[PDB]
DNA sequence: AAATTGCCGAAGACG
DNA sequence: CGTCTTCGGCAATT
């Protein structure tokens, strides 16, 4: 019955291939476009991060997520408050003369700045493709990203995030976050904060302004790193190795999301990522393979849901890697909305999930 | 050195 | 299920 489901949100081939083919066309041109002097913006490298590349991706590949990645060397941070994931950025000592000082507003590297001129150039590059319909979408306070609208003739709309690379420790506040000592272990989360941190131009909102300077916390390169390796054991999901139900859970979950976001308005504050951080704490809290056995899969479907449920009601999803970081506070998402929320998917899940329909 | 090449895992397609 | 395929990712090579 699930597995019937799984079998219509997964991605037919040809559709992919129509769709990698333009998507990669546009940001080798864009990422060409990122270099070539002049730009601050030069030694930008790409990551490719999201439900498409995580292979997590459902119905249609009409989504597609792309960090361009700058190194940016010497960089203090300053937590905003007491946000845990949002920071002012300052530099150790003066430029002499070098590219970012643009995009200064006394010794804060604004994000507002930076990413606008980003967005400028990349607004500049689209006007000059010629051999595909593309176009960039209004911009959005509370993005971080330049998103782009291509007809192919299929709608598909791909994020280009400008991101700050830095090398150094992992800001504090993630210090008891990525929990995974009794699932994946103490040398892989080891190496995991071994590698850079990225900091992305979505602003913190204050009130109902945005506090244009601040920057938020990205770890997208590490669940992306999880997702490809999720089992206790090495050869979860590899050809030598057992299947484990893991993925099918959080496009089952995704999809359940996608589809009460379509016809209710009331839940436009929740997204993906409430889901995909949920399915994280599952996976911490159910870390053996065994649990994730595909002849499992209705119960691994309900204990996620179950959980999900728990997180609405008592107001509360810690981000992974920020466990102070409240995804769910009375601030961030209404409690009108959570109990919105709770009441659909109770509903489906007693109803035999009419919604798959 | 910016662009090509080689290698192979993840997973779709098909019987 | 096995096998064959395309795509993504990576870094050695020119
Ligand atoms: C609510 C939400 N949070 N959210 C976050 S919170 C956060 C904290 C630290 C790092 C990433 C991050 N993403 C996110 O990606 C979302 C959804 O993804 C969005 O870009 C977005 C946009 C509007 C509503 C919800 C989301
Ligand atoms: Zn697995």
């Amino acid at each position: 019955k699930l597995k019937k489901v799984l079998d219509k949100l997964r991605l037919k081939r040809k559709d992919i291939s129509e769709a990698a083919e333009t998507v990669n066309k546009v940001v080798e041109r864009l990422l060409r476009r990122m270099q070539k002097r002049e730009s601050e913006f030069k030694g930008v490298e790409q990551l490719n991060t999201g439900s498409y590349y995580e292979h997590v991706k459902i119905s249609a590949p009409n989504e597609f997520d792309v960090m361009f990645k700058l190194e940016v060397p010497r960089i203090e941070l300053q937590e905003y408050y007491e946000t845990g994931a949002f920071y002012l950025v300052k530099f150790k000592r003066i430029p002499r003369g070098n590219p970012l000082s643009h995009f200064l507003e006394g010794e804060v590297l604004s994000a507002t700045k930076m990413l606008s001129k980003f967005r400028k150039i990349i607004k500049e590059e689209v006007k000059e493709i010629k051999d595909i319909d593309v176009s960039v979408e209004k911009e959005k306070p509370g993005s971080p990203a330049v998103t782009l609208l291509i007809r192919n003739p299929e709608e598909i709309s791909v994020d280009i995030i400008l991101a700050l690379e830095s090398k150094g420790s992992w800001p504090i506040s993630t210090k008891e976050g990525l929990p995974i000592q009794g699932w994946l272990g103490t040398k892989v989360r080891t190496n995991l904060r071994r590698e850079p941190f990225y900091l992305v131009p979505k602003n913190a909102k204050d009130g109902n302004s945005f506090q244009g300077e601040t920057w938020r916390l990205s770890f997208s390169h590490t669940e992306k790193y999880i997702l490809n390796n999720h089992g206790i054991e090495k050869t979860c999901c590899e050809s030598s190795g057992a299947k484990c139900c893991r993925k099918e859970c959080l496009k089952l979950m995704k999809y359940l999301l996608e589809q009460l976001k379509k016809e209710f308005q009331e839940l436009d504050a929740f997204c993906s990522y409430h889901v995909k951080t949920a399915i994280f704490h599952m996976w911490t809290q159910d870390p053996q393979d065994s649990q994730w056995d595909p002849r499992n899969l209705s119960s691994c479907f309900d204990k996620l849901l179950a959980f999900f449920l728990e997180c609405l009601r008592t107001e509360k999803l810690d981000h992974y890697f920020i466990p102070k970081f409240n995804l769910f506070s009375q601030e961030l998402i209404d409690r009108k909305s959570k109990e919105f929320l709770s009441k659909k998917i109770e509903y489906e899940r007693n109803n035999g999930f009419p919604i798959f329909d």
